[PDB]
RNA sequence: CGCAUAAAGAUGAGACGCGUUUUAGAGCUAGAAAUAGCAAGUUAAAAUAAGGCUAGUCCGUUAUCAACUUGAAAAAGUGGCACCGAGUCGGUGCUU
DNA sequence: CTAATCGCCAGCGTCTCATCTTTATGCG
DNA sequence: CTGGCGATTAG
């Protein structure tokens, strides 16, 4: 009773099918617990499973950093407030109270109104004395009279609690644009002897304020003074302002590469070095300060001192200019369209961009035609197309403001309020160093050891400010958790992390690897450590001939890194000592690491007494990357040792697993659970949710089998007119005046065909006459190999191009497409893949090499993930172990490719339509299978091609003509216009054992994909997420709204709507009825949103009870997730969707002959076979056209028979009806976007040819309460039917 | 089997700029009102998943999940077979 | 005086750094 | 995209 399993994977279901050796699929009786009647339900072994699509991790992340963000501002501003605290009391003591609670309504204020000073007319003298707070920045940054505490804690609060980005290093202080380029002249005039011409009036940061990235830039550099290099015009401008890219190799006539860059970290370690081994730098900086300050600061810095404030004043006052003078404009021009602008809230309008949801681009687009009508705004549309028309100050681009002008504002502001105040002048670095402060990317976030994520070590233990943060933490050693967290470590021995990529040990290791089983006569022996010491530790890079017969006439995979530390130390003698190795070994590790370069100082002045400081620096510059595969302990941590071994001809691999001494250690170091294997597998989760779910229905299906091991598991893993314009330019010829050189409305291959081959035949020079599409038709290059690509066919007049039966080009025509087609195909008119395909016959014709390369082709699958769920299902399901402790091979997984399963759908018409029905994916399963089996019989020792003996296909050509599929056909075609007859019954190579019966194994394949009954499940899950939507709407006096905070109720101040449901549960109780308080019971199903779920979870009965509920049955608890499962009257079958809606849950199953006839009807036009073949089918649709008034008639049963849609049915029928007078080819793609009235599932809103039809949406849970609920298992073959009706 | 280049994806850390919601920015004139006419508008405070306890300048949207019987959890265990047919599975026979 | 139905609605742009895998593409 | 919600209609 042997049986095959095959399976289908995808990423929203998994298709699995059962079949025996007789391609039957079985059916069984199972069954069924619960109360019902019912006992014992006949089920067919063939179904699909469907679930949700997976998710990344991303939108996690992001929420989580921005929740760190926010607790991170929140302490700013707190310790900024108790740094105020204790001196704020004098002056007013409960000036923070009434700053904390400004939020909240008058009627729960404990204070007054008036935030910042308490009273009324104060508040409005502030406000009319400062509109903003910039005029405040302003004001206390320039006047020199003692101001009032609270307006400077407000400056500072307002400055700290925004305070730019950090892309920027170094200090800055702001300096013009053009003032400053010529003086980088100047200094390029007193130190180049040259003649540097001062193009005064060329503006290259002038007309770099514009869009000028690096092509504008480059082009105004070149439209300037000439520069014999590059380095000169573009380099230096570069290295001056720009984006940086110098060199000292043929710029700055070094011996050695110093190459400086932009505002960095090495900057100025390049710069010490640039001065230390060979002013204007400082004109190079001030350049790029005022190319940085150019696009944001829009004012002078003469007359004050902060820019920023300025340029805002100056925003506020244009702003309020424009606005009067437009508001004088619309009064007398346009009167009647004075409340649309200046009123209307709804529209796009000025009181829509201040008061409404409008933006500025809405706001001038509305603007523009107004303003367009009138007269006399011609400087308006001067500044709306410079966006500068009534322009705000806090906009969505202002993300381009350093932290250096935030700083240097604070700075003038302490230093201004410094001597009638000694708290600040005590606590100046302390408020500096809040605003300043950044954690840095490698220590991670501060914790205790109460966190997923964090690697930080502490040194002592207590809280963590921004003053003492040098103090506490570790930096060197979170540095090092950073990084050795990530890297993997090696697979022989799982615990032990990895080497560097320049290690010496490892350098020493592929030497050793390269020269020890070297021959080209066999290696010496001890002279091997001469040959290393002299040829390979001397040179460079070691030569493949001249340096090896050098050292061979002189004595009778480089070391790069090991020179490179031989000159940076200038010596070698540590180089090759006996500590010093594993010292130097230590030295590059800390050179790999970090990326810091004080850390780095900190851990090699741990070696001081190894050089003096110019070596010590000449090192210290230096960096490395790349990390290696092998590890210390595999090397040199067993004793001989490898590299002892490897030292004086085996090879390594050949010392670890053939060797018997050292295999047993690392398969004894070799010695986790499913979740965990899948877990740290490649790939999106999509899949891994899809593999886990195949893993789980293989094991069901095992089991219900009888215990009994499967023979085989069949594995399939689901997934221009540029080119006619480089055609038209290298050409020359008249390719697009008479033929028109457009690809745009072509998409068959009737032009693409002519365009492609230049308008003529690749054998023949005669014109093709492309207004015909009855003309020459398309032959293959090499035929059944089946192949439908672009440089796979070609299009001759009309012959059979030679006379063959397995070479399709001839003689003449590799005589005649030497020079101008195979120039076309040099000058990339047809690609390569054309070239060879058409000259390949002239080097012998179809060798059996290439016949092996073909099938090859044709079988081998390349993808690794499919390797890994076969290596998952071969572990999991081959066990046992013989004498001699080998695999026992019970199973046999066969992975395939969906090429030639679709191949075997167009072939014998098994034609598939997605839009019908979820029944194609146990379909594709069940094929799968069923040609898996039938190739693991026909050849059998080509299962070492695929089933995971070499065997290697260069004397078994078992396949004799082109394919390897080729045997189900038949009546095998041939090359040039011919047949080749084939026996009827199949059978194997050496064993008498009949595969493929005709007649039987194809009515037994139209009997099963005729098969009604298949098994659908949907996955029941909880709903994970967000609460509700992420929206807060302004308040109302509905019930539906949830509250913010605690103590904020929504019909004060808003919140959010629509939550979304975990689960629900089925309650029945008594709930109180009418004024007398009566207890009429009731029988109803409740939603639990994920707070409620919390809180639920945590205890049932007070929950149920506080929501309005009494006197409940503790044990009629029944939780029902989503997609739960509803069966009804007459099979009506529903899916709990929510609370509160329901979805489809039927399947319409069409017999074969309609789904075929959907299949031609809508390709009709895309046959793409044979000239009769195309014919024959055209005349197949066309002699019978009154099938689909069956199909209407079948979908008008179904739909009153389970969907409940009449409406929407009705509509559908009178378009119908109106619509019949229409071709056939323009109707197939009607009634295939019909078909999404019945589908399973949501119900959707489709379109038919004119019209649209709404959706039917279910939106009432009375009904279910008297259904039976089901339970299903994973396939589905399993069940437990629950009878509500008879529930309480 | 190994190197070099490029692209894509996954995972984690650190930072910006907006947006949204309530309050504060005394609206004026005429009528008893309904209302009308007029003037103004650019900013700030606070929250940004309710909250949790291990009280940290932490943690809170990824992954996992039919039912029943055991188990604190982890995890383990629970369902007869052939034949003739097919509108969501039905019927016949043997043995339990 | 409650249930069906219709129509609208749904947080978003950027930057710095690190480690892996996989695919294509040459070269031995 | 698919469920929530207010304004509106229908029994």
């Amino acid at each position: 009773k042997k049986y095959s399993i095959g399976l289908d994977i995808g990423t929203n279901s998994v298709g699995w099918a059962v079949i025996t050796d007789e391609y039957k699929v079985p059916s069984k009786k199972f069954k069924v617990l619960g109360n019902t009647d019912r006992h014992s339900i006949k089920k067919n072994l063939i179904g699909a499973l469907l679930f949700d699509s997976g998710e990344t991790a991303e939108a996690t992340r992001l929420k989580r950093t921005a929740r760190r963000r926010y607790t991170r501002r929140k302490n700013r501003i707190c310790y900024l407030q108790e740094i105020f605290s204790n001196e704020m009391a004098k002056v007013d003591d409960s000036f923070f109270h009434r700053l904390e609670e400004s939020f909240l309504v008058e009627e729960d204020k404990k204070h007054e109104r008036h935030p910042i000073f308490g009273n009324i007319v104060d508040e409005v003298a502030y406000h009319e004395k400062y509109p903003t707070i910039y005029h405040l920045r302003k004001k206390l940054v320039d006047s020199t009279d003692k101001a009032d505490l609270r307006l400077i804690y407000l400056a500072l609060a307002h400055m700290i609690k925004f305070r730019g980005h950090f892309l920027i290093e170094g200090d800055l202080n702001p300096d013009d644009v053009d003032k400053l380029f010529i003086q980088l002249v100047q200094t390029y005039n007193q130190l180049f002897e040259e003649n540097p011409i001062n193009a005064s009036g060329v503006d290259a940061k002038a007309i770099l304020s514009a869009r000028l990235s690096k092509s504008r830039r480059l082009e105004n550099l070149i439209a300037q003074l000439p520069g014999e290099k590059k380095n000169g015009l573009f380099g230096n401008l570069i290295a001056l302002s720009l984006g940086l890219t110098p060199n000292f190799k043929s710029n700055f006539d070094l011996a050695e590469d110093a190459k400086l860059q932009l505002s960095k970290d090495t900057y100025d370690d390049d710069l010490d070095n640039l001065l230390a081994q060979i002013d204007l730098f400082l004109a190079a900086k001030n350049l790029s300060d005022a190319i940085l300050l150019s696009d944001i600061l829009r004012v002078n810095t003469e007359i004050t001192k902060a820019p920023l404030s300025a340029s805002m004043i100056k925003r506020y006052d244009e702003h309020h200019q424009d606005l009067t003078l437009l508001k004088a404009l619309v009064r007398q021009q346009l009167p009647e369209k004075y409340k649309e602008i200046f009123f209307d809230q709804s529209k796009n309008g000025y009181a829509g961009y201040i008061d409404g949801g409008a933006s500025q681009e809405e706001f001038y687009k509305f603007i523009k035609p107004i303003l367009e009508k009138m007269d006399g705004t011609e400087e308006l549309l001067v500044k709306l197309n410079r966006e500068d028309l009534l322009r705000k100050q806090r906009t969505f681009d202002n993300g381009s403001i350093p932290h250096q002008i935030h700083l240097g504002e604070l700075h003038a502001i302490l230093r201004r309020q410094e001597d009638f105040y000694p708290f600040l002048k005590d606590n100046r670095e302390k408020i500096e160093k809040i605003l300043t402060f950044r954690i840095p990317y490698y220590v991670g976030p501060l914790a205790r050891g109460n966190s997923r994520f964090a690697w930080m070590t502490r040194k002592s233990e207590e809280t963590i400010t921004p003053w003492n943060f040098e103090e506490v933490v570790d930096k060197g050693a979170s540095a090092q958790s950073f990084i050795e967290r990530m890297t993997n470590f090696d697979k022989n021995l799982p615990n032990e992390k990895v080497l560097p990529k320049h290690s010496l040990l490892y350098e020493y290791f592929t030497v050793y690897n390269e020269l020890t089983k070297v021959k080209y006569a066999f290696l010496s022996g001890e002279q091997k450590k001469a040959i290393v010491d002299l040829l390979f530790k001397t040179n460079r890079k070691v030569t493949v001939k001249q340096l090896k017969e050098d050292y061979f006439k002189k004595i009778e995979a480089s070391l790069g890194t090991y020179h490179d530390l031989l000159k940076i130390i200038k010596d070698k003698d540590f180089l090759d000592n006996e500590e010093n190795e594993d010292i130097l070994e230590d030295i590059v590790l800390t050179l790999t690491l970090f990326e810091d370069r004080e850390m780095i100082e900190e851990r090699l002045k741990t070696y001081a007494h190894l050089f003096d400081d110019k070596v010590m620096k000449q090192l210290k510059r230096r960096r490395y990357t790349g990390w290696g595969r092998l590890s210390r302990k595999l090397i040199n941590g067993i004793r001989k040792t490898i590299l002892d071994f490897l030292k004086s001809n085996r090879n390594f691999m050949q010392l670890i697993h053939d060797d018997s001494l050292t295999f047993k250690e690392d398969i004894q170091k070799a010695q986790d659970s499913l979740h965990e294997h899948i877990a740290n597998l490649a790939g999106s989760p999509a899949i891994k949710k899809g593999i886990l779910q195949t893993v789980k229905v293989v094991d069901e299906l095992v089991k219900v089998m009888g215990r009994h091991k499967p023979e085989n598991i069949v594995i399939e893993m689901a997934r221009r007119m540029k080119r006619i314009e480089e055609g038209i330019k290298e050409l020359g010829s008249q390719i697009l005046k008479e033929h028109p050189v457009e690809n745009t409305q072509l998409q068959n291959e009737k032009l693409y065909l002519y365009y492609l081959q230049n308008g003529r035949d690749m054998y023949v020079d005669q014109e093709l006459d492309i207004n015909r599409l009855s003309d020459y038709d398309v032959d293959h290059i090499v035929p059944q190999l089946k192949d439908d690509s672009i440089d796979n066919k070609v299009l001759t007049r009309s012959d059979k191009n030679r006379g063959k039966s397995d070479n399709v080009p001839s003689e003449e025509v590799v005589k005649k497409m030497k020079n101008y087609w195979r120039q076309l195909l040099n000058a990339k008119l047809i690609t390569q893949r054309k070239f060879d395909n058409l000259t390949k016959a002239e080097r012998g014709g179809l060798s059996e090499l290439d016949k092996a390369g073909f099938i090859k082709r044709q079988l081998v699958e390349t993808r690794q993930i499919t390797k890994h769920v076969a290596q998952i299902l071969d572990s999991r399901m081959n066990t046992k172990y013989d004498e001699n402790d080998k695999l026992i091979r019970e199973v046999k997984v066969i992975t395939l490719k969906s090429k030639l399963v679709s191949d075997f759908r167009k072939d014998f018409q098994f034609y598939k339509v997605r839009e019908i029905n979820n029944y194609h994916h146990a379909h594709d399963a069940y094929l799968n299978a069923v040609v898996g089996t039938a190739l693991i019989k026909k050849y059998p020792k080509l299962e070492s091609e695929f089933v995971y003996k070499v065997y290697d296909v260069r004397k078994m050509i078992y396949f004799f003509y082109s394919n390897i599929m080729n045997f189900f056909k038949t009546e095998i075609t041939l090359a040039n216009g011919e047949i080749r007859k084939r026996p009827l019954i199949e059978t194997n190579g050496e064993t008498g054992e009949i595969v493929w019966d005709k007649g039987r194994d194809f009515a037994t394949v139209r009997k099963v994909l005729s098969m009604p009954q298949v098994n659908i499940v949907k996955k029941t899950e909880v709903q994970t997420g967000g609460f509700s939507k992420e929206s807060i709407l302004p308040k109302r006096n509905s019930d539906k709204l949830i509250a913010r905070k605690k103590d904020w109720d929504p019909k004060k101040y808003g919140g959010f709507d629509s939550p979304t449901v975990a689960y629900s549960v089925l309650v029945v109780a008594k709930v109180e009825k009418g004024k007398s308080k009566k207890l009429k019971s009731v029988k109803e199903l409740l939603g639990i949103t994920i707070m409620e779920r919390s809180s639920f979870e945590k205890n049932p009965i007070d929950f149920l009870e506080a929501k309005g509920y009494k006197e409940v049955k503790k044990d009629l608890i029944i939780k029902l997730p989503k997609y739960s499962l509803f069966e009804l009257e007459n099979g009506r079958k529903r899916m709990l969707a929510s609370a509160g809606e329901l979805q489809k849950g039927n399947e319409l199953a069409l017999p074969s002959k309609y789904v075929n006839f959907l299949y031609l009807a809508s390709h009709y036009e895309k046959l793409k076979g044979s000239p009769e073949d195309n014919e024959q089918k055209q005349l197949f649709v066309e002699q019978h056209k009154h099938y689909l008034d069956e199909i209407i008639e079948q979908i008008s049963e179904f739909s009153k028979r389970v969907i409940l849609a009449d409406a929407n049915l009705d509509k559908v029928l009178s378009a119908y009806n109106k619509h019949r007078d229409k071709p056939i080819r323009e109707q197939a793609e009607n009634i295939i976007h019909l078909f999404t009235l019945t589908n399973l599932g949501a119900p959707a809103a489709f379109k038919y040819f004119d019209t649209t039809i709404d959706r039917k949406r279910y939106t009432s849970t009375k009904e279910v309460l008297d259904a039976t609920l089901i339970h299903q298992s994973i396939t589905g073959l399993y069940e437990t039917r629950i009878d509500l009706s008879q529930l309480g």
